[PDB]
């Protein structure tokens, strides 16, 4: 039971952490498709 509790706290903290990471995630899938992995690379540094 405790260590579902604290697992149900890691939970909202991945909530506060989902928004961004659908952003770096969503830009990757639209826009960096026809780069190279380096460019690629250097684009998801430059956004994050």
């Amino acid at each position: 039971r405790e260590r579902w509790e604290k697992t149900s706290e890691t939970f909202k903290n991945q909530m506060s952490t989902i928004a961004g990471d659908c952003l770096l995630s969503a830009a990757f899938i639209a826009y960096a498709g026809y780069f190279d992995q380096q460019m690629r690379q250097n684009l998801f540094t430059t956004w994050s």
